[PDB]
């Protein structure tokens, strides 16, 4: 029993992570196969990310500029070249601690593990969610870009995140690992403002059902409501829509418990209309909305 | 900026996670040099918990019944002793992936990182602190015994618990790696109740500097307090006494603030005596206790 914001292990990634240097500014990278994934804005100074030209700032750089260190070691940089916001520099040695590989595009409400990195080393590992307004809420300082996020399926890592920026109110922005930022955000240093933070409510909901198979069951009520019922107190309160696909997805959490999933969402309903009164689930003082369904089945089932 | 429960990077402890099988009870081990340390109830049955009289049931058991495989390969038992309430199998083959490392037994207030494992493979890192009464909260199913909590300074491991059992109350128990418990607990399935969970409000301070440092300084207002003043509020909050050691450990965390450790306190003692209102800090509506001023400096600052 017990209930904690869990990260993958980290060790596969570990292996992957290098220090890639352009001119005066380090950040990270991935080694996966004979290539090294890094964010474009590498090449740019402090002053270049005020408006840069990415192909134009490129075309001063050759392979020799670009330093990459595993470790304590140097890989030689046989090629590069830009897809979206990231470079691949072609090394030419395979990383030997490749693990089996995927790139994943996730969708917003999914949570992810980070390793946050500097210098091409591991600093900590954390959980994460992709906000509703693509956003993330990390922990990175400078340096930290080309850090990465990911899932683990057994023994394939799901690579779904790279970082790449903080707005100016604290939330960070990346992109998945063909380049594409998660939202409009753009690799430049100018006013991006983050839209509305909404609730995963799919995700709260299955947390409320870890809390009752972990035994904290206060909050569950007497009452039932509808999908369209729900829905309206869901969007007072900020809350991402309630689906019929967030329903079947809870299915096997509402069957191991049985309480009927509109049955929490009508507990989710008084809990957000009468508060918490000063208690806590989970250890909890707000509903948690950073474990998806399967995190909590995966939780609470073992999965190794 | 952003501030994260962070895990260290757990990579150098996965590479040490066996799987301890005797008779029908398979649970984890950790494989340091020729030695595979774990949960000495290992050898018994659940029956044998009620009251184990492990010297009398080891007598009954040989090398070659405990069942060690790292990876899906086994390694060869050519030893074992009890010390304390772990067993140690001395096998034929170093572990090849040993880091460097040490055994350390930490005090309450201070934090660590658990790889929970289940048949000696990871399954999930998370952040816990040995609570004041000297139980931990994790996440632990059935199988998960001989997880070990650890913490990393820079290349060393210092292994600081082992997980044996949970208590009634779903809070969790266990031991260093010398095999001694935390608290006065035993590996036994009896009525084993835990003391009062007291709020570790140096660590809670340690938190509030992170959360200045973050940007969120709703809580600070026009106050001081005396230390003698604020454990008068601390001791009728079941929050742990604040010494001048804790004071002291405190300062790098004021001089980067510029805020005096007797103000934060004033501003923690407001908010305890007025609640949040509703209002969070660092995303969380409690306050958070789980953060030492080393892992505040630690995530500060990036240490790899
Ligand atoms: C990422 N490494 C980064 N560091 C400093 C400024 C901006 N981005
Ligand atoms: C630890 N692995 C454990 N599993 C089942 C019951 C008790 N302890």
């Amino acid at each position: 029993s017990g209930f904690r914001k869990m990260a993958f292990p980290s060790g596969k990634v570990e292996g992957c992570m290098v220090q890639v240097t352009c001119g005066t500014t380090t950040l990270n990278g991935l080694w996966l196969d004979d290539v090294v994934y890094c964010p474009r804005h590498v090449i740019c100074t402090s002053e270049d990310m005020l408006n840069p030209n990415y192909e134009d700032l490129l075309i001063r750089k050759s392979n020799h500029n670009f330093l990459v260190q595993a470790g304590n070691v140097q890989l030689r940089v046989i090629g590069h070249s830009m897809q979206n916001c990231v470079l691949k520099l072609k090394v030419d040695t395979a990383n030997p601690k490749t693990p089996k590989y995927k790139f994943v595009r996730i969708q917003p409400g999914q949570t992810f593990s980070v390793l946050a990195c500097y210098n091409g080393s591991p600093s900590g590992v954390y959980q994460c969610a992709m906000r509703p307004n693509f956003t993330i809420k990390g922990s990175f300082l400078n340096g930290s870009c080309g850090s990465v996020g990911f899932n683990i399926d057994y023994d394939c890592v799901s690579f779904c995140y790279m970082h790449h920026m903080e707005l100016p109110t604290g939330v960070h922005a990346g992109t998945d690992l063909e380049g594409n930022f998660y939202g409009p955000f753009v690799d430049r240093q100018t006013a991006q403002a983050a839209g509305t933070d909404t609730t995963i409510t799919v995700n709260v909901l299955a947390w409320l059902y870890a809390a009752v198979i972990n035994g904290d069951r206060w909050f569950l009520n007497r009452f039932t409501t509808t999908l369209n019922d729900f829905n309206l107190v869901a969007m007072k309160y900020n809350y991402e829509p309630l689906t019929q696909d967030h329903v079947d997805i809870l299915g096997p959490l509402s069957a191991q418990t049985g309480i009927a999933v509109l049955d929490m969402c009508a507990s989710l309903k008084e809990l957000l209309q009468n508060g918490m009164n000063g208690r806590t689930i989970l250890g909890s003082a707000l509903l948690e909305d950073e474990f998806t369904p399967f995190d909590v089945v995966r939780q609470c089932s073992g999965v190794t």
